[PDB]
């Protein structure tokens, strides 16, 4: 079983809305980073405090279901020198391109890019580090998460990984538990063992809106979660929860809070 | 008695684009210019030992990045110049209007020096509301400011930047012109002074400007003879890559002192 809801999401994307997903998410003002308890700021936090231990590098990264956005690898590109960003529709693959030329009428992430140096306290200046991401991104892949080997076979990839990011893939492109669980499967062949995964995803979500499609998937919640991660081959040594505020809740999804997690892989 | 009039031919858009556009303006080599000065205010102000209500910027010209770390240690504070053409340049920056320049670059390195968390918009707005009005000024007047303006004397502190140095023919009238202002401070006030080292010129478009020539000891004596007690003096060296066809600064100080 279980193919059905799988197309039907791959149904749904087929609608999906490359600039406009970003104008909605990541522009302002559902994208203020000046709110410190907010949203975009969280992220960002969790993702510089886990590569400030340091205890998360090496040579290859390997972006899942990039989207066509970058913030997941800001404060993570100081720390691997090959990175690969991956999405299952081309016209994702193509807006990120737009953005690793630097052509006009590509997403102005700046103000991302400061805000990770900020967190970083290292005195960075966010234009060198949105050229050491420019220069470490190696590779831009597809990717169906859905498949027993997620980029195909004989991928260009550097395989395995030495640790993978992940920012609202699964729990948004699976319908049901299973899917997810098994999704979560298929990536950690990819992640070389002893090596780390780094997760952000919806929670308590069961439907939102790509472009046109209403499409159905699972509501996930943290508890489900870890004992999810435990299943693959990992021991969770954080994980976080967000409670979404009023201030977002359009009705554009369920979305009850998101989650941070980093598992090691055993 | 003779004075420099030199000053009526000054462009502000050609010192801006001189000074504080790359190379000088680009915060990303922290060996350079721009970054040092902003480290030089920010430690000051961490130490919260200068703090208060009231605060007056001296010479500000058409800049406004000597008080990003500053504003959030007084409430009030103003800002002066010489030239109208310099205080409409402020103007059109602290109202938002268009061909206002560009100072983000310079509030992004602030917020990141100091490392509050601080969102480099909210440092911006907060600069705006504090300052409350932009006022001419003269520093060789025995009251630069004139009788009864509209300025809460005496401030808690001052700040100048490149001026005293670049608006003095000679040692003596520098050395009055900070007598002049030390006037207009509370005692155990606190001083942030910003100048040339042995500069003697600079280029403004089609004005070219005198400068007196001054070394970190004469700038020291200065201090001490207006009745300074001075807890901080510290100074940058030009680098070859900054020596440009636009003036011959040599290097550049930074001074902390205390009004006894
Ligand atoms: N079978 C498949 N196999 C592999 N990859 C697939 C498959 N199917 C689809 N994809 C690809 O996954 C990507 C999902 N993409 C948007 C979903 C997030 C969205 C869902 N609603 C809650 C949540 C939203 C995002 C932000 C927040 Cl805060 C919230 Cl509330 C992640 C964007 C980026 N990573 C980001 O972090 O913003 C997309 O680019 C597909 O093309
Ligand atoms: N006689 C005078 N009295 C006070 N200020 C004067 C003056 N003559 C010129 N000035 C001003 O002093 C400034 C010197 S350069 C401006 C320095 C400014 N603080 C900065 O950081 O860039 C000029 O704007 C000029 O208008
Ligand atoms: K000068």
């Amino acid at each position: 079983d279980s193919a059905p809801g799988q197309a039907a999401v791959a149904s749904a994307y087929q609608r999906f809305e490359p600039r406009a997903y970003l104008r909605n998410n990541y522009a302002p003002p559902r994208g203020d980073l000046c709110n410190p308890n907010g949203v975009g700021p969280w992220k960002l936090r969790c993702l510089a405090q886990t590569f400030a231990t340091g205890e998360v590098s090496g040579r290859t990264l390997i972006d899942i279901g990039s989207g066509p956005t970058v913030y997941q690898l800001l404060s993570a590109c100081s720390h691997f020198e090959d990175i690969t960003m991956t999405d299952f529709l081309e016209v994702n693959r193509q807006e990120l391109g737009r953005w690793l030329q630097e052509e006009p009428g590509a997403f102005n992430w700046s103000m991302y890019s400061q805000h990770a140096c900020l967190i970083e306290g290292k005195g960075e200046c966010w234009q060198d580090k949105e050229r050491q991401l420019r220069a470490r991104v190696k590779r831009v892949l597809p990717i169906d998460v859905h498949q027993p080997q997620p980029l195909g076979a004989g991928s260009p990839a550097p395989l395995p990984a030495d640790a993978l990011v992940s920012a609202f893939c699964l729990e948004a492109v699976s319908p049901d538990l299973a899917s997810f669980q098994r999704a979560l499967d298929h990536i950690t062949t990819l992640l070389r063992p002893g090596g780390h995964l780094l997760l952000i995803g919806a929670l308590e979500e069961s439907w939102y809106l790509a472009g046109e499609a209403r499409l159905t998937v699972v509501p996930v919640s943290e508890e489900e979660v870890r004992e999810a991660l435990v299943r693959s081959g990992y021991k969770v040594r954080d994980l976080r929860t967000y409670i979404m505020p009023a201030h977002l809740q359009t009705g554009v999804d369920d979305v009850k809070g998101v989650f941070f997690a980093w598992a090691q892989k055993v």
